[PDB]
DNA sequence: AGCAAGGC
DNA sequence: TGCCTTTGC
């Protein structure tokens, strides 16, 4: 049972304003791997704003404690309010929290909380510190688990003129034979993705360096006609 | 605004 | 395959 006094105030806010009748598409939408309160973005970050105006953002000390309870929590809009909380806190996150965002990857996986986690403070952070991408990023892509090598493909979404390409092609080139639809989906959203910023380049690795068909198709989907 | 980004 | 709903922007 959560028992940070935040959180407890947020278990009862959301569940306060369920709807059930929307509780049932979504899950289905998430193939029925969490149960859903039936609240949807607007109304979920309405209700978090609620909370916070009560009882003031808490302590950084506590970040951590918030996210952990409202991460085993069954309803996925507890997740989904964990992660519109972190960002609430990007400003004291930093490499030391590497292995806590991992935790949080690999547990109640699915595209929604592992594409938020990953672009924005994966990314963020291995900005600043991408001398420790090695300690990390082989081990995930050794892992065979899928959302840390989903990971690896994609914590560099939103570099553009940031992007390290070797590395990228590196990463692919160890994920390519992937079967895993969730891998294919990412090489192919990356590379479709860094081709609006360098789009030469995508198109040679594309055209000299073996993908699934569905990665290679999504990857110029928008450039192809330049060609 | 409006268009770009899982489900089936 | 390409259109849907929703979210991101
Ligand atoms: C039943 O409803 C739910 O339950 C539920 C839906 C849902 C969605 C989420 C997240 C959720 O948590 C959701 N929950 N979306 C994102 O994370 C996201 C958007 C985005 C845009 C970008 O461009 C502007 C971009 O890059 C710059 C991104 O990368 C960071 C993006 N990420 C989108 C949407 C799901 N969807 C719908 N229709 C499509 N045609 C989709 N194609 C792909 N996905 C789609
Ligand atoms: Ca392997
Ligand atoms: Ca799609």
């Amino acid at each position: 049972v959560p028992m940070h006094p935040f959180v407890k105030a947020l278990q009862e806010h959301f569940t306060a304003h369920q709807n059930p009748e929307k509780a049932e598409p979504m899950a289905r939408y998430m193939k029925n791997h969490f149960l859903f309160l039936g609240i949807q973005t607007p109304e979920r970050r309405q209700l978090l704003k609620d909370i916070i105006q009560i009882h003031t953002l808490p302590d950084q000390k506590d970040f951590q404690i918030i996210i952990r309870e409202l991460w085993d929590l069954p309803e996925r809009e507890f997740q989904a309010a964990a992660l519109d909380i972190m960002q609430k806190y990007k400003k004291h996150i930093n490499e030391t929290h590497i292995p806590f965002l991992e935790e949080l990857i690999v547990t109640k996986s699915w595209w929604d909380s592992v594409d938020s986690i990953v672009p924005t403070f994966l990314g963020d952070i291995f900005l600043k510190h991408p001398e420790l991408i090695s300690a990390y990023i082989p081990k995930w892509i050794a892992s065979d688990n899928i959302w840390l090598q989903r990971a690896a493909i994609l914590f560099q979404l939103k570099y553009k003129q940031k992007m390290d390409e070797e590395l990228l092609f590196w990463i692919i080139g160890q994920l390519h034979s992937s079967k895993e639809f969730f891998i294919q989906k990412a090489i192919g959203w990356v590379l479709r993705e860094y081709a609006k910023t360098n789009p030469d380049v995508v198109w040679e690795y594309v055209q000299n360096n073996e993908l699934a068909p569905l990665s290679k198709r999504e990857a110029i989907k928008h450039i192809k006609q330049n060609y």
